[PDB]
């Protein structure tokens, strides 16, 4: 298993829309869960991003890709963005019990 992140690179002006995709590949089932984080240009901390406000979330279990999309581009959210899918290595047949892939990553630039 593993997550394809696109795009890898993009810049985008201020009061644009970014859409971050992200699909898993290689595995024999769905996703169990999904998680997004932000590291601001300029930080080194690496923030998990809340579902709302700004930020929406749509899982499409059938692709299995999960998409972020930010709107109105501040250029505060300069940044690395990242995905995680959590998985089961045995599609939870065997108890509990699972991993994690993650996106390559997403270098965003505003304005």
């Amino acid at each position: 298993a593993w997550v394809d992140q696109t795009p890898r690179t993009i810049t985008k002006e201020t009061g644009e829309s970014l859409t971050i995709k992200c699909v898993l590949k290689d595995h024999s089932c769905g996703l169990s869960s999904t998680t997004w984080y932000r590291t601001q240009l300029g930080s080194t901390n690496e923030k998990t991003i809340s579902i709302g406000g700004r930020y929406d979330e749509t899982v499409d279990k059938g692709s299995k890709s999960f998409s972020l999309r930010i709107s109105d581009l501040r250029v505060e959210d300069s940044g690395t963005y990242k995905c995680q899918a959590d998985y089961s290595p045995s599609c939870y047949s065997y108890p509990s019990l699972e991993s994690a892939v993650e996106g390559a990553g997403t270098v965003l630039t505003v304005k």
